[PDB]
């Protein structure tokens, strides 16, 4: 899905423009919009920046795919609701603030097409059977 690749880079764009960090390295508005206030609001709640997520994955320029992808599966233990969602984006989101510190941002780019396989893999199915993306405009702000 190229109308994924978009939500995923609007995030962390997003989220780095935030927290104080660089864009560069690279969907209605209302998904769009829809995403940024769901992130917002979860790590209000949940301000650990995914703590030991991230330690289990430490990211480099030698890092596959599939370790990601095994790594991501634990927000999925208990299967799909829109917060685990969330929560994906909103760890790619820390990925990406990490890279940036560990001066590795050569990865931002690089996790944003892993966000995007995997949204097209794994998640595109569920939110499909749950009324599409537009369920998330209905639920989020």
């Amino acid at each position: 899905s190229q109308s994924n690749r978009e939500l995923v880079v609007d995030f962390l764009s997003y989220k780095l423009s935030q927290k104080g960090y660089s864009w560069s390295q690279f969907p209605m508005a209302a998904v769009k919009q829809a995403l940024r206030e769901a992130g917002d609001e979860f790590e209000l709640r949940y301000r650990r920046a995914f703590s030991d997520l991230t330690s289990q994955l430490h990211i480099t320029p030698g890092t596959a795919y599939q370790s990601f992808e095994q790594v991501v599966n634990e927000l999925f233990r208990d299967g799909v609701n829109a917060g685990r969602i969330v929560a994906f984006f909103s760890f790619g989101g820390a990925l990406c603030v990490e890279s940036v510190d560990k001066e590795m941002q050569v990865l931002v780019s690089r996790i944003a097409a892993w966000m995007a396989t995997y949204l097209n893999d794994h998640l595109e199915p569920w939110i499909q059977e749950n009324g599409g993306w537009d369920t998330f405009v209905e639920l989020y702000g």
